């Protein structure tokens, strides 16, 4: 629940891909402003796969936690290609550090 370690984290596993803050680019993933307590899917002006699309999950702590410990056993097809994070303390601190940065 760490958002400095989050922070950290996020640079390190998902900021090549990703930018959180309000009005960020969209890169090779989409930007993840605003993503807390939406369907999967919703960045207008990002191409995602139907896989994504399909899904029908709410984006929340416990979604996101399962998958990203591993995005394709949760989402087949993504093209979201990153094997995902074992450590449940470190998907807790990214998820926290996500909580507050895609908020802001
Ligand atoms: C490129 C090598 C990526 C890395 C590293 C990470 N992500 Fe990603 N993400 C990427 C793509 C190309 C996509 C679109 C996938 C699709 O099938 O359309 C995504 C998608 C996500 C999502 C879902 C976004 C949404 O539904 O609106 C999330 C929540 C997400 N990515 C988060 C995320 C995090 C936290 C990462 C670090 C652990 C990370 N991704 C790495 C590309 C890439």
């Amino acid at each position: 629940g760490d958002v400095e370690k989050g922070k950290k984290i996020f640079i390190m596993k998902c900021s090549q891909c990703h930018t959180v803050e309000k009005g960020g680019k969209h890169k090779t993933g989409p930007n993840l402003h605003g993503l807390f307590g939406r369907k999967t899917s919703q960045a207008p002006g990002y191409s995602y796969t139907a896989a994504n699309k399909n899904k029908g999950i709410i984006w929340g702590e416990d979604t996101l936690m399962e998958y990203l410990e591993n995005p394709k056993k949760y989402i087949p097809g993504t093209k979201m290609i990153f094997v995902g994070i074992k450590k449940k303390e470190e998907r807790a601190d990214l998820i926290a550090y996500l909580k507050k940065a895609t908020n802001e």
